C-alpha cells in the first residue's frame, strides 16, 4: 500500500483505488496501473522533472529502503495476476530488489523528488510505475 500526495491530488496504483477516489477521479490508466483522485488538504510531496535512473525505493515487506539502479520507462509484458489479465503495461521501470505484491505503492524517489510506486514485481526484479511525465500533477 502506498500512495503520493502532490497538491490536490492523490496518486495510486489503479489496482488498490477506493470508492472515494473513482467518486472523486481525475486521470486514470489501466495499461499503467495508475489512478489519480483530487483532495480537499494539499499534499506536500514534489515529483521529480528528470531523467535519473539511480534512486531509493521504500519496501514495506523487509521495511527497508533500498538505493537502486533503473532502467527507463517502457512497455513490458506482465503475467497474469487477481487485478489484471496478462498484459503489457506501460511507462513501467526494473529495478533489481526485493517486493512483493503488498509492496505496491512504496514510493521511489531520487534526488529530484518522487519518481514513481512499487507496482510490478518477482524474480528478484521490482517494476515501478513512472509518474514524472504527468505534469499536470504540478499545477491547478
Ligand atoms: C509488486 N510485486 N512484487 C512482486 C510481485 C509479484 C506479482 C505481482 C502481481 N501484481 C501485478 C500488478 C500489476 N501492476 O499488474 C497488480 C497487482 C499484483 O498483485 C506483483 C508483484
Ligand atoms: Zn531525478
Amino acid at each position: 500500500s502506498g500512495a503520493i500526495y502532490v497538491g490536490n491530488y492523490r496518486v495510486v496504483n489503479r489496482h488498490l483505488a477506493t470508492h472515494n477516489d473513482w467518486a472523486n477521479l481525475v486521470w486514470e490508466d489501466s495499461s499503467r496501473d495508475l489512478l489519480v483522485s483530487s483532495t480537499t488538504a494539499q499534499g506536500c510531496d514534489t515529483i521529480a522533472r528528470c531523467d535519473c535512473q539511480t534512486g531509493v525505493y521504500y519496501c514495506s515487506s523487509r521495511r527497508k529502503h533500498y538505493p537502486v539502479s533503473f532502467s527507463k520507462p517502457s512497455l513490458i509484458f506482465v503475467e497474469a495476476s487477481e487485478y489484471y489479465p496478462a498484459r503489457y503495461q506501460s511507462h513501467l521501470m526494473l529495478a533489481v530488489g526485493h517486493s512483493e505484491p503488498g509492496d505496491c505503492g512504496g514510493i521511489l524517489r531520487c534526488q529530484h523528488g518522487v519518481v514513481g510506486i512499487v507496482s510490478t514485481g518477482g524474480n528478484g526484479l521490482v517494476g515501478f510505475a513512472d509518474v514524472r511525465d504527468l505534469l499536470w500533477l504540478d499545477e491547478e
